[PDB]
């Protein structure tokens, strides 16, 4: 049987993050651990490129450009939304997921997704460097996982 | 590490606002507040094109064609939708944000997502200029801040 | 500032309407309504082309060979879809609405939605021509709009 | 006023019907309502091309397969979902609704939706040929109907 | 009618920023809301000077200073009080309140209120850069508005 | 971008200490607490001046004249007010806080507010040297600050 | 300032693990983990020391033979104790936990801890390679960056 898998080294990998500004108190903790996840598994901080678009809605367009360059291996989107009094969240939330996934498809690159979508800004909290982690070191040791398989094939 | 990002100034951007009449006691201070925000950014009156459409469900075929113009910089959505009696609201809101997500991608060109989906009239005034701000005017200013960053590249 | 709008004078319009035979009772006042719509903001019966479909899930198919059709400007998708007692009508609702939308930007061609999503009977009796209006008509209404809007450009 | 609607008889026209295996004790019974249906208004049997699939997933796929076929009027899709325990359900509703209603935009041809979604086995049965009718005989019967009025055009 | 008002523009700005340090995480949070405000307008980071106090208590008197330099065009002030157990939050929100707005008159020069007066820390959180904004980012864009609007006189 | 902060060393600084005697059990506690601060971080107990007046209502006048002595470069004012049966309290507590920051201003020199404003005597003893500090530490600490602060200017 | 910390490379470590054999069925997904993080970080299956004791008493006399080996960096200690009817499992929690504690303080060489400590087996089960991940693995994981770590320093 054939194997192919991904293993955690970023040595010679190229990233991208696109991160949203909305909510930065908790999307800069994304950010650094997503930084902190290519750096201590062996990437260049030099080689990352980080664009920051307004709010998770502008994400999978920026994605788009990135996602786009040849000297991009995966691409990391990072952002927080948290459920208001009306039904905006779960559009944002589903136009942004899909926007993504169909980027992922489209290009034949991998986009990993580090977008908290959280009913509580409690919720948010945790998954933001606290308790339940971080998910933009998470979405970023995907990322590595993935460019590592997709050389593989 | 190469960082993107984008500026608020408008100086020399071109903007198309594709706005909704229905409802339009309350859309009106959405295009309001998007207009203001461009021209107090540097933005030139001039330099914006307003496409008026019946409804919510209208914008995205008329955002296609304004997101087509190779004079226009960013497009805007305006409109407002409030929650009736029957599950109409529901298919509405998820096609006309389905619709401009998509159409974004397509072109590579922002569109920025300025339609209030409001379970109660009283949500949508709070968003249309009163408690919880202006939603044609953030809108308006995640247009100008991704206009200048595609610039940027 | 430029602003393009469409007004409400039908004279010279071609237009196509999708109907569909479920609950005809009351798609039948609908069709009137867009009919009567049509022709008195001066809109020719003779430049109308009406489909008949069997249900509400045949009307984007057919709404497509109407919208490929030169001689058509825009294009009413009317219907009545009721909630029974098993998820079916949320699938039906969702494709019908996401198939038009679609449709329209693919085509660049307006597609007005006529077709009432009701919980209750009773709730689609109310907009088939008695107390909340008649969804044909406002549908008619949008398209004439829409296909003077798409001539000025 | 032109107007185009498609007659029940099945002379000269050929179906293809896929259908799912799981919920065989149903599904048997929505494939011979089909059949019963197109034979009873005038089709040959011998113009039935039948296609069986594993489960309600498999179906768009095969039913892209046969609705390419030149020879083939229009497809039936057969297959009964009830809703389990856990959200597998929506989830396979949703693809299987969706890819369905995309391949009949896509060739141009209709596809009509002869699948139960039920929340329980009871509306399941109701709708395999007792007392809600039977949803194969129904999708037969709008097949019939589309077929001509695509002939019609 | 004579109108005046201020542009958002930022270019040519001095602005001083008084931030106190307790609650200093999410102080933290509201200068740098502020800085991002000014630069991303067009100010330089140059052109700013931030004075650090311990709590607000503290803040009226070293604006008093900044206030007083010729080369500041606006003040903003920034702080976190967030209600404990006695009135003590009272007697300091009065003051503090009390001391920059009577700053702002005697002195004829813009003194912006980004101090937070929240009755929980998860009302802090909000507004310190997650939910409900950055209020050190509105009270940099108030300085902007309010510095050009006093050019303008 | 100029940075303005005060250090905590007191080296060389002189302090006025403004304290009342009602609930003197209380307050003398928050005057040992002022001064021990004030000689551990290397200010001289020869360069502090203590004035004790009667009860908090008095503090501001004697802070006036101590805050216009030129050898000293701030005054910490201390005092314990409890609420009792009648709205006295909030009387006294509005008025020596006004008081206070009034001086502050006027005479642009730090007054910092080591008084106690408490519900019950409970909550005063634990601000005077148990489980939540010493309030009369806690104003001599920053005082330091301040006074440091004023000296870079 | 001096700054030490591990990178999460494994490329020339060698780990010992002791793993108790007590709940098996999940202590074997556990180690399991920490071997696939150990190979995925660029570490040798070959340099990997694995010793099985009976249960989690017995996983620090065990672990001090290992920690004694001059060719062991670090070791990784797994088990899983689930509490029972009495309070034995609170005397052998304290005794595992304690005794890994105390060797690697007076052995200097990293041991973690990547024994579960559950109230229910639901809890083990979630944490064994299910929603709460895999404590296997993070053990493994801390057990690089320590690794790493003393090397630097």
């Amino acid at each position: 049987m054939q194997i192919y898998e991904g293993k955690l080294t970023a040595e010679g990998l190229r990233f991208g993050i696109v991160a949203s500004r909305f909510n930065h108190a908790l999307v800069d903790r994304l950010v650094e651990g997503a930084i902190d996840c290519i750096v201590r598994h062996g990437g260049r901080e030099e080689d990352i490129t980080l664009v920051r678009v307004p709010g998770s809605w502008e994400i999978p367009v920026a994605a788009g450009e990135l996602a786009r360059k040849e000297d991009i291996d995966a691409v990391i989107a990072i952002g927080v939304l948290i459920r208001g009094a009306t039904p905006h969240f779960d559009y944002i939330a589903s136009e942004v997921s899909k926007g993504l996934a169909n980027l992922s498809l489209e290009l034949r690159k991998p986009i990993t997704f580090g977008v908290i979508t959280a009913d509580t800004l409690e919720q948010a909290i945790e998954r933001a460097g606290t308790k339940h982690g971080n998910k933009g070191w998470e979405a970023a040791l995907s990322a590595i996982e993935m460019a590592n398989l997709f050389k593989s094939l």
